[PDB]
């Protein structure tokens, strides 16, 4: 799959389980269209959110729902999500995994594109 | 000021100068209303951004464009922008520090929240 | 194996590859012994460093040599290489996942720890 | 002072406070001679660890005892300490603010260099 998002817990030293995230492409007309969405598993990965066909050149948003997973552990973290924003394919099909780690005041998120 | 954004260069060991960002206030309707903008210092700094009256409780959004920083250096960026969406003042008026730490393929933001 | 270390390049949203690394054992008289070393692979990974038999409890150091990395790039980086040092194993063995991002003039590690 | 060091918290999103370190400079036998030390203020920094005159090129360590602040707070941390190693003012003296942002299982540092 072209697209691939991983998520680690920087507070307990762990993948970060059953995170949800939801995945939106940019229209013509400028609004963000649902394009994909699932949880992250136990190893933190979210997989086969697209294919190669159908992941075209774009405007891609991921929304993390990283409050939800602060929550459920009992923490009132910062960010009511993390958000990652980007051109994807601009000059031919590329493969993305993006990678973000989680702390209750703090994240980072990282891309590293591959050309297949 | 209790709104104050930082933003950092992890490539040339600098603040990041004359970085535009707006911020928004969520709507009833859901929708991000614009309120305040500017762009960082010398020191990488945007402070006077809002007031203690005028910041309420609400969510708010900070648009960092990131994007228009590294276009003008001459290096090629992953993101569009980094965006910063929080819940201000849940328990109380505080004063808040957004930093950011930006790369070209890669960001982080952190919040120092102070009573 | 019970010991990994993956590199990340945040300027160029790649694997870091062919980065060297030595990890040392703090002995008995405080001195920091070779334990062993490696480079990363093209997917920025270094595998097989030790075997769970050898891996004992004890304090470890993981010294990358983020500088030459930098340099063959044509940058001259602010840090002179990125060190991880901490204890292993103190409650039983455990699977160690060390993740380096590394910029010029930054870097960010992490460290997953599960149980086998 | 041409080398300040400043540190965060990432889980409390706070300063952080009371946080030790040590200095150290590269000998001619490849050992660390340390030189300084102190421990940050409630504003997560720490300032007059060197002078202009005395901070000369070199190799310097900050040597930044994390596992005592997280144990200080309870938390279980994976890191014996943060180590930042780095050559100092090899095109001329500079002004070095170290930041470390800290969680229990992972830091970051990143250092702004001034002229
Ligand atoms: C990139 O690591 C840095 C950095 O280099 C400089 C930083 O500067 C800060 C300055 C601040 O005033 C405050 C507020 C502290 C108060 C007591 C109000 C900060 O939080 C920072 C920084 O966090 C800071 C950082 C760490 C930020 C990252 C790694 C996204
Ligand atoms: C820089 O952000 C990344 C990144 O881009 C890729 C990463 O890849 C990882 C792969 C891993 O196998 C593991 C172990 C997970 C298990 C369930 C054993 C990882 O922790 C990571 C990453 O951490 C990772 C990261 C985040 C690392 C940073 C920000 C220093
Ligand atoms: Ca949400
Ligand atoms: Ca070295
Ligand atoms: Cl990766
Ligand atoms: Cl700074």
């Amino acid at each position: 799959c072209p697209l691939m998002v991983k998520v680690l817990d920087a507070v307990r030293g762990s993948p970060a389980i059953n995170v949800a995230m939801h995945v939106f492409r940019k229209a013509a007309d400028d609004t963000w269209e649902p394009f994909a969405s699932g949880k992250t598993s136990e190893s933190g990965e979210l997989h086969g959110l697209t294919t190669e066909e159908e992941f075209v050149e774009g405007i891609y948003k991921v929304e993390i729902d990283t409050k939800s997973y602060w929550k459920a552990l009992g923490i009132s973290p910062f960010h009511e999500h993390a958000e990652v924003v980007f051109t994807a394919n601009d000059s031919g099909p590329r493969r993305y995994t993006i990678a973000a780690l989680l702390s209750p005041y703090s994240y980072s998120t990282t891309a590293v594109v591959t050309n297949p």
